[PDB]
């Protein structure tokens, strides 16, 4: 899993 | 931005 | 708003 | 998996 | 079961 | 905002 909020 | 690889 | 169940 | 971004 | 109220 | 996942 890769996840981000940017 | 929200992004994911799952 | 981003919401999920996976 | 639960996820939420707000 | 998913419920989302906005 | 309400999210419920069951």
């Amino acid at each position: 899993i890769f996840a981000e909020d940017v």
